[PDB]
């Protein structure tokens, strides 16, 4: 297949980390149902798969319920356009085969969602930056326009799994300028470190460390 | 009915998540009676009716003697005033109805006290501020003085719902004047921005994120 | 009785919750036993009077057996010294009662020692300066030393109720001579804003407010 | 014996606390099972040795095969090599005789690497400071030089025992140039003041206590 954001974020921590991945074995034992979100994001975006594939089967219909509510969200879950439509493109610099496949792309006004959930809409706000949230916005945005034309809307559905004062808040997200940047220049850095690795067979697992700022090392 | 302090609080986040308020379902199943507080907050306020509506009521009981030991809260549950009492006007600027309603008004001084009950007394004295307690105290005083003549003192009666050292101690806050306006200048923000939006019936939803500190994209 | 240091630190927070204290009923209902430490320092202190007053058990002996090993411990529990002996004392600037019971006091060398527990003994390192436990190196010795004839040894004992790699550690500390002073200055401010109430016979409750850090209100 | 690394780490706390430690009673009662890392570390290592000394059986057989996974990783568990071999020096400065068995010694490229286990493999890239592992890292590092000739490759195996996004991740970390000197002169001046003890009988027992940051005794 291609590379995925999932992957630039292997070679982000460790080139080596890259190739681990595929081949570390899994416990395949999914106990918990905790994939709520999965199920979630397939509630929002596949509404009839839905159906297929406890107790708690009533949050999922009241969450979807409550991004129903907020007008900018109702709109981005009807509107017009596809699902999980992959998208393949050579990045210009490196010639390297990407891949990213939007959760939902409205075709009329290029308009790009991702559902995501969360247990604090207020931890998100900041939280995002080390899910690298911003690198698959720049990542989506650029594959997008790089084969549709132009630069898409980004934007972020929150949703939380933990009720606050009576509801399940929502709320829609959007990478500011400044960030948006700082992850298109992330991926393409992840993006040139990975074309080393392939053209001069090496990849380097150790991990450096440095002294902390708290190191007594200097006061 | 007009703009409470809590509504301000819906524009504050984002215009959008007022009107959602206003229409995503909740989940009608109150299953904990954490609302201690709830029930604190009439104990202390209406007496009798509190007899109304486990082997906590005796917390409840063992609280409500604590706030009547420190002289200043004893006199502020007895004195001579109103309770629920709601409070109407006009925002001179904007000339939107704001309505805000005193959990306990005291006449002859022109005292206003506000029930509230934490975990951590300590933690409170700085957790207020995003609860926006300081625009609660801006609100109701601009509301009342707007409305009976002149600015109250607006005193936040505070207890916990946590034993410390054998006794569930109770603390009486008072906004510092450079909060207090800060908390005016917030709300006015709030509701002028509430005006664009009615007169401008647009109310944008997207949250824009920008980098946190420790974003090393900057170091 | 006499002003305790445990008083100092009502006045500390605010004039009234000084006499608050002196009123609100306790809950009792002692159903714990976590009160070993109150065990632990009858155990290290009064020995018979300690086989007075479950699997736990075990545990005291066994801490109380660590702080035997470290030579500078097995001293202060043995050496020759009288225990939970009163002292009091008028304070020269003040002219007020001050009154304080030093765990355990060796005459000869004239050194005081504090028997406590905790469950980080790294966390202590810096938390005891919320416990104000320099306020009660500075008002013992003060108390001592105008007393007895000079400033005597403030020595912590600390011991931990959380083992560790296998053990229970202990850990003698002493307040360093910045600090001991900035708590001799804390108890005299706050003795002299205690005999303020005194004469004037006025407790300030209100705990005045003020925006933290954070405050976005200046950024 | 010699000194070890886990001394120099209690000569560091308190010169008293390192002949405590060989003197305290320890509770004979591992229950918990909780040294999995132990386990872990036996495994990796001791390959047949580790039949020998639950449903978390299961656990290490698929963390064994996660690090087989990361090539720098397979590497290091196969290749040639002596496993818990000690090592003994004479410190050349202060002539006080030290030891220190690494984990796996690689003896062809002199690769030292060490077996270790977390929760938080993004922790750990701060954490290991409070563990002392530059310090035995100089520490290896400095006997193993001092033995076979040159300073070797010093390298930690990370892995945790917390399942993530379906997998347990390793990690393999090596000290960064300012943070393996740091560590050298850290033991070194560990080293000196166990040897003042020595030969000055004297082993100071309290730790002086320092006003923290956040003291208001300076804003």
């Amino acid at each position: 297949p291609g590379i995925s954001k999932s992957q630039l974020d292997d070679i982000a921590d460790t080139p080596a980390l890259y190739l681990w991945r595929k081949n570390a074995p899994v416990d395949t034992t999914k106990t918990k149902t905790l994939d709520l979100g999965t199920a979630f994001h397939c509630r929002v975006l596949e509404l009839e798969e839905f159906s297929n594939r406890a107790e708690e089967g009533r949050k999922i219909e009241l969450m979807y319920q409550s991004v129903m509510a907020l007008p900018l969200g109702q709109w981005l879950v009807e509107s017009a356009g596809h699902a999980e439509s992959s998208i393949y493109w050579e990045d210009p610099e490196t010639g390297i085969l990407c891949r990213c496949r939007p959760d939902k792309i409205i075709p009329e006004f290029h308009w790009i969602m991702d559902v995501k959930t969360t247990a604090d809409i207020q931890r998100f706000k900041t939280a995002y930056y080390d899910y690298r949230y911003h690198v698959q916005d720049a990542f989506y945005s650029d594959g997008y326009e790089a084969q549709f034309g132009v630069q898409p809307t980004f934007v972020f559905l929150v949703a939380s799994t933990t009720i606050e004062c009576g509801r399940y808040p929502v709320e829609i997200f959007m990478m500011g300028e400044e960030a948006k940047l700082a992850g298109q220049q992330e991926y393409h850095r992840n993006l040139r470190t990975l074309s080393d690795c392939l053209n001069t067979d090496e990849w380097p697992a150790i991990k450096t460390l440095s002294l902390p700022r708290w190191a007594k090392e200097y006061a």
